[PDB]
C-alpha cells in the first residue's frame, strides 16, 4: 500500500532526491520514446475519429496513459530531477476525486457535476476573455460582454495590460496590484450585469508565484472560484506551482489544474500526444489536488486547439478520462480567427461540439485571435460556444462525428490566412456593451452554417 | 441573432418608445382577440381534463403561449406602450432558465429542483398566511403555526395590519419599518419553532417600490428567500415592478415572479386564459430574470384559485411547461372558505392534488377565506395542503383526473355559501401555538373525505 | 415631558393633521417673520466676523435658532401641513447626540470626535468629486485621485453621468442600478489605491427614495458608510427624506443629515439665515435621528458656499452648536470656479479654514466650478482643502479672521468672472491618475499667497 | 508640490531609473559621509543621557534624521539604484500618518494610541518568542505562556522549526504551509488561554515573498493583526519587500514596518546612528504606508538590543519622534542571556524602562538568547517587560536616567559571559504552561535588585 496520499508536500520532498535528469533527456528522449512505445503496445490507432466509441480502444488509452504516468514520472525544471509514483498512490488520487462542487454565490451559483459521452445535460459554460490581453480603461465594459449572456455560467478572466497605467511586470508590486484588482473589477462588471454573484476563473495577470498567491483577497477571489496553476509540457513542473499549490489547498480554495499538451510536440502525433493528455489528467488530482482539469491540447504549427488532430485529441482523452473516472474538467479555446469573423466562430464552435459530446464538464473560452490580441474578445464567441453546446447536447456520437469532419472541413485549409477580425470596440458599442449589427449578421451567417450541417439550435 | 439578452433595463428603455396604446384597447380588444385567435388557430379543447397526457394538444398549447407573447408583447401601464420581443431573445431566455436553488440557510435549507408531470417526488411546502391581514400582536405566532409542522418547508409571509401600532401606509416611513420588520418577525418565529434557517416568501406588507425595496435587511430578508415582483393582468407590467427588478438581480436575489390569470377575465375562457398563462410563464424569466414563477390563476367570479375552471388552467399550464422547458415555478392557494371548516381543507387539497400531479415545484399556501380576512390562516391548512402533496405524489394523471372531478364536485355548488371560518384566535390555543379539538376533528372528517376518493396518505 | 423620543414616524403622524398653509405663506412669511423677529429680540449683530469669540452674542444666537424651530416648526410638503416640536421634545434630541463614531473599515478606518472652536485636532477630510457629474468611463479614476491623497481620510461620492451607457433616470431601473454601483466602483477605486476599507459618503446619482433607498448592499454602501438624507429650504421636509430615514434607521446605518440654507433666501439676510442654520442643525438630531448634520450656506446669487456672507454664516453656526451642544457636523464645499485655477483652491481655502476654526468636524469637498460641470472635480481641490485644514488648526481665532478678511478679500470682486477651469482629463495624466505640472505650478501659486497671509502649512 | 502621495509603486518606478550605485559605496561612503556630516552640522551630543529633555538637541536630531532621509534616499537590492524623495512628498507622509488603531477583535482587542515621552499610559504589551525559533510539538504550548499572562496585550509570533515534520524551506511548499499554520495554531493557542480575538504580530516563519503573502487566510492572520515588512541597513529595501507592501495594503492589513539600525555599522556611532534612526521612522510611513514602526537597535559585537549604546539610540530616537511626530512605533527586545536567568530579565528590564519613558507604543518581545536558541523564550520574560512598563510610566524622565545608568551597569560587564539559560520545557510545566519554582525564584530576585533601584511595581 502507500504511505500516505499523496500531495504537493511529498512532491517536493521527491523532487529534491529524485533521478537527475536533463531537460533534453526529458523532452526528446523519455517521453518521446516512452509516448511511441506505448502507442505501439496498445495499437492506439483512432482511425480517424473526433470522438470514440469503441471500448476496447479507450480501455487500452486508458491503460496507457495511466502507464505513461507510472513509468515517466513528472520532471521538475528547478531540481531537474524525476519525481516517481507507485501504482498505489495513482489509484488512491484517482478513487477520490472530488464528485462535484458550486461555483459562484448567491442566485448566480451554479453546481458543477458530471457529464457523460453524449450527456443530454449541458455543461458549464465559462465565458471571459480567456486570459487575452485587454486594455485597462475597458477591462470591467469588456467582461461585462460575458455576463450579459445568459448562455454564460462563470467568467474566465482576461489579463490587464496596465492598472493604474503601468505594465504589472512579474514580481513588481503592480503585478501584485492586478493580481488582486483583475477579479475585484470583473466581480463588479458582473454586478452591474445583475449577477454580482457570478463564478470566476484566475488569477491570471499575475505570473509569479507571490502574484498568484496574492490574488485571494476580500471583494476579489475567494474559495467559491476556480484558482489555476499550471503543469508544463510535458509530464513536468515548476516548484512555484507546487507552492501556489499548497496555497490555495490551505485557503479551500477551488483548484483547477490546466495543461495544454502540444500536438506535434515532446510527445509526438495525435495517439501520443493523447496518451501524455490522459497521463495529465490523472496527475491533476495527484499532484495538484485538482478539484477539476483544464486541458487544451495546441496544434504545435498553427496554436490552436481547435485544429482537426487537437479536437481528435480532446475527444479521445475526455470520452476515455469519463469512461474510467469521474475526474472533473473542462476544455480551452483558442481560435486562429479574431471576433466578428465567421471563421472565429465557426473554430469555436467545432470546439464545442467536441467538449460537449465528449463529456466536458466546463467550456472555457474564449480567446479569440490566439488569445494574444489586445481587445480581440468578446462575449459574442461565447454565445455561440454555449448555444452550440446546447444544440450539441443528446445527440447521437455517430453523427457527431459526421458533422464535425465536415464543420472542420470549413476552416482548416485556412489556418495561414485566418482573419485577424476586429476588436470589443469596433464590434460593440462600448458604452452599453452592445454587439454591432455587423456582428449579428456574422453570427447569423456562422448559424446558418452550422444548421446546413445538421445541427439543431 | 439579437442584440443582448433580455432584461428590465431593455424593457424600460422599449417601454419609453414602443407602440402608443390605450389600456383599453389592450384589454378589450388586442389580449382576447389572439388569445381567441390562437385558440381556434389550434384547435385547442381540453376536454374537461385538469391535466393533459394528450402530448399533441400540450405542444399545440406550448406555441400558442409562445405565439402569444411573441405577437403582443407586453403592455407598460406607465408609458401607455407596448414592450416587443423577438423570436431570439424569447429562446435566449427559455433556454437559460435557473436549474435549480437553495432555499433557507443552515439545517432548515432545502433544494427546488424540477419535478415532471406525476413525479414521485414531494414538491416543496411554502406555507403561511400568503400574503393576508394578521394582527401585530400576533404575528409571530400565527408565523409559528406553520414553523411548526414539519409538512411545511419555507414560510410565505403574511401581511402586518399594522407596525408599532400604526397601519403600514404605502410611502408611509411606516410601511418601509413593516418592510424590515416583517421578515425579522417571521424568522424570530421560525427560531422559536427551532429551524431558525427557514427561508421565507416576501415581501408582503409593503406595495410600493421603495417599501418593497426596503426589505433585503440584516435579519431580513436576504439572498436564500424568495423575492416577490408581480406581474400584471394580463401581459401586463408597471414600471415599479422594472426598478424592484433591477434591484433584487443587483442584490443576488432569488426571484420570484408572480402573475394570477384571471378565468373569465381579458383573455376569455378556459384554453384562453391558459394561453396567457403559458405567455406569462415565459414573460417571467424573460422581464423579470425569475429564478422561479408563480401562478395563480383566479375565478373572475369566486376569487377563487382552486375551482374547476382555475384547476384545469393550472394544470393544463403546468404540465405544458414542464413538458417543453425547465422553467422552476409555483402555484399560490386561494380557497373561498375560511380555516376550521371541511370545504377550506376540501378545496386546498384539489388544488395541492392538480398541482403535485401537475409538475409545480413548489405549493405556496394558504390564504384561508380568499386571503382578505383579518387572522383567517393557519397552519393546519398548510399541513394538509402538504399530507395531500405526499399522497398525491406518483398516482397515474388517469387516476389523478378522476379524483380530481370527483373532490370538487364536493363543493363547487357552495362558492356563495362558503362557511366564514374561524380565525387562529379561535381555532389554536395562542399561547401554545397548537390546534384545538375543534380543528382537529374537522380536519380528521376531510381526511376521511379524500380516502374515500382513492388518496392514500 | 414628552410622549416618546421623536422620531421619523412621529414626524409622519404630525404631518398628516398639522395646521394647514400653503407654501407661500410658509417661505415668504412665516420664515422671514420669525427671522426677522428673533434676530431684533436678540440684537443679533455679527460685526462683520467669520468666528465669533463673543459668548453672550453666540448664546442668544442659540436661543434664537432653538425657538425658531420651537415656535415655528417643519413644513411638510407633501401634506401642505406644519410639524410642531415641544420644548422638552427638541431638549430630548439635543442632549441625546452621538458622542463619535467610526467610518469605513480595517486599516483605512477613522474615528470621527467632537472638534472645538480653534481646536488644536485635524478635522477629518472627506474629499471627492462632491456630487458632481463624471462621466462613466471616469468614474474609479476620477475618485481614485482622490483616495491616491493621504490627506483624504474618507470618500464623498460623485455622480454618474451614465450607468451601461444609459442616464440614471429616477424610478427607472438605471436609477437603482446607478445607486448601487456608484458605490461599489468608488470602493474599488479606494482599494486599487491601496485602501480598500475607505468610508464614502452617498448616495447620490439616485434622487428618488426607492433609488436611494436601494443603494445599500453587498460592495456597496454599508452601515459604516455616512447616508445622506436632505431637509430642504427652509425648515422643511418631503415624505420621500422621512422614508429614507426610516430605512437608514432600519439597517443601523451612519445617518448624515444636510440642510445648505440660502444667504438672500427666505430667511433673508447673515443673521437671519444663521438663525435658521443653528435651527437645522437642530433638527438634524430631531427629525433624522442624525449621527452628523452636513451644512452648506449658499449665496442666493453666486451659488458658492465660500462667499464672505456663507463663511460667515457657516462661522457663527458652527462655533454656536460647538459651543452649546454635542451635534457632530461638517461643511460642503462650493467654489465657483473650476479645477486647476488659482481661484478655485483659494475658494476652497478659505472655507477651509472657516470650517476648520469654527470647529467642524469633518470638510466634505470639493464640488469646484458649482458642481454642475462634468468632471471638473479633481483631488487636488481636496489636498489643499486638507492641507489648508492642518495649517488652520490650532491657530488663535483672532489671527483667523483677519487672514479670512484679506483672502476672501482676493477672489470676492470676481465672482461674475470667475475662471471656468479644466477637467480632470485636462489637469491630471488619466492613466497613471497623477496631475500634470500645470495644475502643479497653479497649486504652488495659490500655496504662496496663504502663506503670505500668514498660514503655516 | 509633489506630484502624488508616496507609495510602494512610485518607489518600485523610481528604483528602475534611480542613480546608478554599487551597494559598497553606498554603506561605505554614502551613508557614513552623510552621518559624519550632519552630525557635526548639528552638534549632536547625546552627553550620556539615555532619554533626551533638551528640546534644542532634539530638534537638531529631527532635522539631521529628516535631511539625511531627504539628501541620501533609499538604496534598491535589486536594481542598484537609489530612490529619492523631495521635502514635500515626506512632508505629505509626515503630516498623515495613522492617529490610531485597533488590534485583535472581540472582548480581547486593544486600542493603540500615542503616548509622550514619559506618559502616565503604559505601553502596549506584545509578548511572545519574537521571532526565536520553536519545536513544532510545543508551539502551542509556547505561545500559551503569553497569552495566559495578563500583562500581555497581543502576542508577537515565533517561527516554526518545522511543520509536518518537514523544514519550511524558502519558496518550498513548507513555508506556505507554516505561513498559514504558525498564526492559525497561534490564535488557537490564545483561544485555549480564554483569549481567542489576541491580535498578533507577524508573519515570522516565511521569508520570501511568496511565503509572507500567503500567510493571510481564514483562521490566520487577518486585518486586525500587524503585518510585518523589513526594512534594510541602512536606508535600504530589496523589491521583495515592496511587493509584500502592496499585497498588505491591498487587502486593507495593518501594517507595521520595522528596522533594526546597527550600532557601530555602516553608519557610525551612537549620534550616527541615531540620525539613521531617526530616518528611517520617517521611512516608514513613505516607503511601506506603515500603520506603525517597530525600532531595534542592535550592537554590531553583542547583537542585543538593551546595551548602554543601543538604549540611548531608541530613547533619543522615540523621544524625538515623539515630539515632533504622531508616528506611532514600539521597540523589539534581544537580550543576550537566555530565559531563567536574573541577566535576561534585568536585560529586558532597562528597555523597558527605556522604550516605556522614550514614549513607545508598544513593546515587542523577548527575544531571550539573542532569539537564536531553540525554544528559549517564555511568557515569564513578556511578564516582566510589562510589570516593568507599568513601573516605569509617569516617572520623571531624570530619575529614570539614574536608574537606567545604574541598572545597565549591573550587566552591561558580561555580554561575553551572558548565561545561556533554559528552555521553555526547562523551566516550565510543559502541560499546565506554568513557571517552575526555579524561575519564580530568579524573577523574584531580579525583581527585588529592580526595586533597589528604585522602581515601584
Amino acid at each position: 500500500t502507500f504511505r500516505k496520499s499523496f500531495d504537493c508536500y511529498d512532491f517536493y520532498d521527491r523532487a529534491k532526491v529524485g533521478e537527475k535528469c536533463t531537460q533534453d533527456d526529458w523532452d526528446l528522449m523519455k517521453i518521446p520514446m516512452k509516448a511511441m512505445e506505448l502507442k505501439q503496445k496498445y495499437g492506439l490507432d483512432f482511425k480517424g475519429e473526433f470522438i470514440p466509441t469503441d471500448k476496447d480502444m479507450m480501455e487500452k488509452l486508458f491503460k496507457a496513459g495511466f502507464e505513461m504516468l507510472l513509468e515517466c514520472g513528472i520532471y521538475c525544471t528547478d531540481t531537474h530531477r524525476i519525481v516517481k509514483y507507485t501504482e498505489d498512490e495513482i489509484w488512491d488520487a484517482i478513487n477520490n476525486v472530488q464528485k462535484e462542487f458550486v461555483l459562484g454565490t448567491g442566485r448566480d451559483a451554479v453546481n458543477v457535476r458530471k457529464r457523460s459521452v453524449g450527456d443530454k445535460a449541458k455543461p458549464i459554460v465559462q465565458g471571459g476573455p480567456t486570459g487575452s490581453p485587454i486594455s485597462e480603461d475597458v477591462f470591467m465594459p469588456v467582461h461585462m460582454s460575458y455576463a450579459l449572456e445568459k448562455e454564460v455560467d462563470t467568467i474566465v478572466n482576461g489579463v490587464m495590460t496596465s492598472v493604474r497605467g503601468k505594465s504589472p511586470i512579474p514580481k513588481s508590486p503592480y503585478e501584485v496590484l492586478a493580481a488582486k484588482t483583475e477579479t475585484r473589477l470583473i466581480k463588479n462588471a458582473c454586478a452591474m450585469a445583475g449577477r454580482p454573484g457570478m463564478g470566476v476563473k484566475g488569477p491570471e495577470t499575475s505570473l509569479s508565484a507571490q502574484g498568484n498567491i496574492s490574488a485571494d483577497c476580500t471583494g476579489g477571489m475567494t474559495c467559491t472560484d476556480s484558482h489555476e496553476v499550471s503543469q508544463l509540457n510535458e509530464l513536468k513542473i515548476d516548484l512555484d506551482a507546487i507552492s501556489v499549490i499548497a496555497h490555495y489547498k490551505g485557503n479551500s480554495d477551488i483548484i483547477m489544474d490546466e495543461q495544454m499538451p502540444i500536438f506535434g510536440g515532446y510527445a509526438g502525433g495525435i495517439e501520443e500526444t493523447t496518451i501524455v493528455d490522459v497521463a495529465t489528467h490523472i496527475n491533476a488530482v495527484l499532484m495538484s489536488s485538482a478539484s477539476w482539469h483544464l486541458d487544451g491540447p495546441v496544434h504545435i504549427r498553427w496554436g490552436s486547439t481547435n485544429t482537426r488532430e487537437t479536437l481528435m485529441i480532446a475527444g479521445w482523452a475526455c470520452a476515455t478520462i469519463s469512461e474510467f473516472t469521474d475526474i472533473l474538467s473542462g476544455n480551452q479555446y483558442y481560435p486562429c480567427a479574431g471576433p466578428c469573423t465567421e471563421m472565429c466562430l465557426l473554430e469555436a464552435s467545432a470546439q464545442s461540439i467536441t467538449d460537449t459530446a465528449s463529456g466536458r464538464e466546463i467550456l472555457s473560452g474564449v480567446a479569440s485571435a490566439k488569445g494574444v490580441v489586445t481587445d480581440k474578445t468578446t462575449g459574442m464567441e461565447a454565445r455561440m460556444m454555449g448555444e452550440v453546446a446546447r444544440a450539441t447536447a443528446g445527440v447521437e456520437i455517430s453523427e457527431v462525428n459526421v458533422i464535425l469532419d465536415k464543420l472542420v472541413s470549413l476552416y482548416e485549409k485556412n489556418y495561414a490566412s485566418a482573419p485577424a477580425g476586429k476588436t470589443f470596440q469596433e464590434c460593440y458599442d462600448v458604452k452599453t456593451v452592445t454587439p454591432t449589427e455587423e456582428y449579428m449578421q456574422v453570427y447569423d451567417g456562422a448559424r446558418k452554417k452550422l444548421e446546413d450541417l445538421g445541427l439543431v439550435f
